[PDB]
C-alpha cells in the first residue's frame, strides 16, 4: 500500500516524464504517512507539484495544509523515510540530491520514529 508497492517501477516512470513534461517548473514529491504512526491523520492526496524555489519549512506547511484534520503537531519529514534534510533546503536541491531512480523524491512524515 505504499506507492510503491501500488504502481510498478516503468509505470511510476513513465509518470514522472509525463509530469516533466507537462509540470516542468515543478517537482514532483511523493509524500506518504510513516506506516507505524499513531497519532498524526493521512493526507488527502500523495503527489505534491511543488515550485522548485519553494524550501523544505514551507513544504511542511503545505503538507499540513492537506492532512484531513487539522492538526498544528510537530512532525518530521523524512526523505526516503531515512534523511533528515536541512528545512532550509528548496525543493529542487532535495530533488538534486535524493530523487529515487523512478524519478519522484520521496517523504515520510511521522510524529515519532526509530531508526
Amino acid at each position: 500500500r505504499p506507492f510503491k508497492q501500488r504502481k510498478s517501477l516503468a509505470i511510476r516512470q513513465e509518470e514522472v516524464a509525463g509530469i516533466r513534461a507537462k509540470f516542468p517548473n515543478k517537482i514532483p514529491v511523493v509524500v506518504e504517512r510513516y506506516p507505524r504512526e499513531t497519532f498524526l491523520p493521512p493526507l488527502d492526496k500523495t503527489k505534491f507539484l511543488v515550485p522548485q524555489e519553494l524550501t523544505m519549512t514551507q513544504f511542511l506547511s503545505i503538507i499540513r495544509s492537506r492532512m484531513v484534520l487539522r492538526a498544528t503537531e510537530a512532525f518530521y519529514l523524512l526523505v526516503n523515510n531515512k534523511s533528515l534534510v536541512s528545512m532550509s533546503a528548496t525543493m529542487a536541491e532535495i530533488y538534486r540530491d535524493y530523487k529515487d531512480e523512478d524519478g519522484f523524491v520521496y517523504m515520510t512524515y511521522a510524529s515519532q520514529e526509530t531508526f
